[PDB]
Order: C-alpha cells, then structure tokens, then sequence
C-alpha cells in the first residue's frame, strides 16, 4: 500500500509506520561544516572479493540484487562498526531528472541518484533478527552522479528490461559489487533508520563522500522500470526517494579531513 505518490508517499507513511516521526530516522542532510572529524574511527574495510550474487528483482519501490549471506563471504567491519556485518542485497534510489533522487544530501544537494549496500550484523544470526536491533544493520551509501559510464554498472542495467515490472525476477549471477565503489573510501556516518516502511531505527549508515559516476544513458534504463504489476496501468517508476528527515539529537561523524 506504501509507495510514492501523493497518496501514499512519504508524508502518509506514519499512519502505518509511526516511528516515521522518531528520533533516528533517514535519510537526512549531512551538513559537511558541521559534522565533526572523529581520530576514534578505526579503517573502514569493505571485504566483497568472495561476493556471491543470486537474483535481481523489481519489489514494486525499486531494484534489488541479493546475495547469498549464509557464510562470511562479502563483509564490512571498522569504521564506526562492532564485528563483522555481511551483505545481504543492494537497491538504488533514483529521480525523473537528473538533479533529483538520491536520499541524503550534502549541504542540501541532491544527487541523481543514491546505492544501497545493506548488510547485518551476525551476531545477530540472521537478518530477520538483526533487523529489529539497534547496532543491526549497516548500510553502505553510495551517491551517483551524471557524467562518464560506470564499467562496472553496466550488467545491472543490461538486465532491467527482463524485470521491468512489479515482481519479476532474473538471475543475476557472478555480479562484483566492487565494480560499484569509488576510489576513495572517505565516509560520514550517523545512526539512523530503514528509508523504506517499516522504518525500523537499526541502521549504522555510512554514506560515501566519493561519488561515482554513471552516463545518462544508463540511469535513463533505471526510469524505464515501472512501478505497476504487469498488465496494470503504467506508472514509471522514478523518484523512488524518501526526502531528508530531521536530524533531532545526533551528531554526523566524518573519517577525513
Ligand atoms: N533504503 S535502506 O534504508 O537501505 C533499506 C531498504 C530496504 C528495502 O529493500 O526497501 C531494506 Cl529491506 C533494508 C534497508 Cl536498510
Ligand atoms: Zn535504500
């Protein structure tokens, strides 16, 4: 029911999610003057040569690929985390115009659009648990910006015509989620929520300074994906993004500079 347009957007969610007015929600606006460089932050390691991907499918608010988590295979530790978090599945956010989609901004800027790289913490056992405590999950956030191809998002793209609908799925195989990253692994970070309902308050986000680049032509294929089951009315599926949420009581961290 949930979704992203005037009637069921994010300024209805509450009704059903009302921890979408607590004090921990995203995303939010990292204010880069303000967020504070932190000497405490150990090295962020980001561990994805052994990654073993599985399917990608459209879930009716976006594009998933999810992974296969039952041993540490694609990790991420340091940085602000405790012990090791394992990668469950990515999904991106994205806009109808190019200046337009992403999640956070940066000094109130908006990006094309905005990767998530969601992991869980195993201490936890498995994601379903680790999802409803507060150190149980990290995610990886990843700014795109319009400009050269990314090499490394192509395969992703090649494959969306074959889920342009809610509920279709692919395999989606021997995918290397490091073709996905910057160079530099400059980061902030702040505690905060699931961007999407039900909003749970469990998230350790880590959101890249660097962004990466990707052409036009490649997030025009992300706005060719609908919304809508196949056979329903056609509803494309962009601005598939909650906005900036009030900061209330946290600091943002920053590992640089
Ligand atoms: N946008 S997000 O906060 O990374 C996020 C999204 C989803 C979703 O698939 O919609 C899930 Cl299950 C977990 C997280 Cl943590
Ligand atoms: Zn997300």
């Amino acid at each position: 029911h949930w979704g992203y347009g005037k009637h069921n957007g994010p300024e209805h969610w509450h009704k059903d999610f009302p921890i979408a007015k607590g004090e921990r929600q995203s995303p939010v606006d990292i204010d880069t003057h303000t967020a504070k460089y932190d000497p405490s932050l150990k090295p962020l390691s980001v561990s994805y040569d052994q990654a073993t991907s599985l399917r990608i499918l459209n879930n009716g608010h976006s594009f998933k690929v999810n992974f296969d988590d039952s041993q540490d295979k694609a990790v991420l530790k340091g940085g602000p985390l405790d012990g090791t978090y394992r990668l469950t599945q990515f999904h991106f956010h994205w806009g109808s115009l190019d200046g337009q989609g992403s999640e956070h901004t940066v000094d109130k800027k908006k990006y094309a659009a905005e990767l998530h790289l969601v992991h869980w913490n195993t201490k936890y056992g498995d994601a379903s648990k680790a999802s409803q405590q507060p150190d149980g999950l990290a995610v990886l956030g990843i700014f795109l910006k319009v400009g050269s191809a990314k090499p490394g998002l192509q395969k992703v793209v090649d494959v969306l015509d074959s889920i342009k609908t809610k509920g279709k799925s692919a395999d989606f195989t021997n995918f290397d989620p490091r073709g996905l990253l910057p160079e530099s692994l400059d980061y902030w970070t702040y505690p905060g929520s699931l961007t999407t309902p039900p909003l749970n308050e469990t998230v350790t986000w880590i959101v890249l300074k660097e962004p990466i680049s990707v052409s036009s032509e490649q997030v025009l294929k992300f706005r060719k994906l609908n919304f809508n089951g196949e056979g329903e009315p056609e509803e494309l599926m962009v601005d598939n993004w909650r906005p900036a949420q009030p900061l209330k009581n946290r600091q943002i961290k920053a590992s640089f500079k």
